[PDB]
């Protein structure tokens, strides 16, 4: 099922790191997935074809000027027809996690505003913007990176497209060599043993996940076999 | 203060996207910031350039090859020169925040190594990165745009290159027009009172923290000042 995702930005050339490379830029050529930019610097009418103004209180920075902007906004709407999800990548914005990209990848249709400067006029987002949303707590020079990282992670939900899977963090992963300067790869993955290597797998994220991010376990509800392994890889780290 | 970074990845023509727009691309332009890339690819020696290979113990995914990402590496290593600290991007690493983006910004040299498939063999992680580090609880394509978004936010203290400053979301901004689809500017950014104005943004980000992310708050110890418009904020909000 085509995921369309139009993209309002002053840099749609950024862009083509994920229209034009890997797994997102095959999505895109087989039209699994399209992604359609607009400039504001294309709706302005000054000679000098400003995109940003003055904020009204003072302060050091500039914001998105708003003519532009709201004029680019309504032609992507216009062309997404009904029913696209209007979102503004900020800092002020809901948390981007794995549950609310697999949210967000329900949406057939999605708009993207990515903010330059000091942001954008409030009122915009009052009037234009659906959902805000922030792919995590840090500044960046611009809403792009955070939209582009959006695209990537609900891109992976687009059929043929392609351990979070159940919340965990990832297990250990080997390739050849046998040995790298001196280490070996855990007997265990050249058994052949399936269910071993399935276990031992399992045991090794809930293991990664309770040292490395204990708060993500507390948010599990943790199946009789995931309570077992982590049990033994607790009482193998205090042995 | 310079700053540079070596990157490795298979598809070094994304960063193109930080290296030549925007405020990076001048950062890049006027040497204040250094991106340099190794491509595993280039350090192949079969008919085909293989990048990836099989995970021992099987599953449905593949890994960097191991030989060729070591040998790009140590490449980038050796043109960094001494205390170059190596990232690998990462869901199992290191949570990024703004924090973390000011310890990470100390480093005049960085090497950040991106993986595509199911990742790197861990024993690369353990010989040759110094730390993990993830931008979010989301799962991507590659490391690219990780570490696309870590140099931006890294950038930004760069010296010459350009409110989390005190751990606040920021406050609303406004820019002409005076009134947009009925909704005017808050008067107070009217009046030219800088210390009014002042208090109105503080207070605003207060307000806007405390509503959409309460626990950014209890991380903070609070100026008098601000425990005085948080507590006016909420009394509006309750009255
Ligand atoms: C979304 C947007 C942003 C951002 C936009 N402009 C400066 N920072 C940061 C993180 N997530
Ligand atoms: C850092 C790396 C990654 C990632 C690398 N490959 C798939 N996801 C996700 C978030 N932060």
């Amino acid at each position: 099922s085509h995921m369309w995702i139009g993209v309002i930005s002053l840099f749609p050339e950024m862009f083509k790191a994920i229209t034009e490379f890997g797994v997102t830029g095959r999505a895109v050529k087989h039209n699994l997935l399209k992604v359609e930019c607009w400039n504001p610097r294309d709706f302005t009418f000054d000679k000098h074809k400003t995109v940003d103004d003055r904020p009204y209180g003072g302060g050091p920075g500039m914001l998105m000027m708003v003519q532009p902007l709201r004029d680019a906004i309504h032609t992507a709407k216009a062309a997404a027809g009904e029913g696209a999800k209007v979102i503004y990548l900020s800092p002020q914005g809901r948390k981007l996690d794995q549950g609310g990209v697999t949210e967000l990848a329900q949406n057939q249709k999605l708009i993207l505003v990515c903010g330059r400067y000091e942001g954008i006029d409030e009122r915009l987002i009052q009037t234009e913007i659906d959902e805000e949303w922030s792919i995590g707590d840090y500044v960046l020079t611009g809403g792009e990176l955070p939209a582009m990282t959006l695209i990537d992670a609900v891109a992976r939900f687009i059929p043929g497209v392609l351990s979070f899977a159940d919340g965990l963090l990832d297990c250990p992963h080997y390739t050849r060599p046998e040995v790298l300067e001196g280490l070996t790869v855990p007997p265990v993955l050249m058994s052949g043993h399936h269910e071993e290597i399935r276990k031992w797998r399992l045991k090794q994220s809930l293991q990664r996940t309770w040292l490395r991010r204990p708060e993500l376990l507390e948010g599990l509800a943790l199946t009789d076999e995931q309570r077992k392994l982590l049990k033994e890889a607790q009482a193998e780290h205090n042995s």
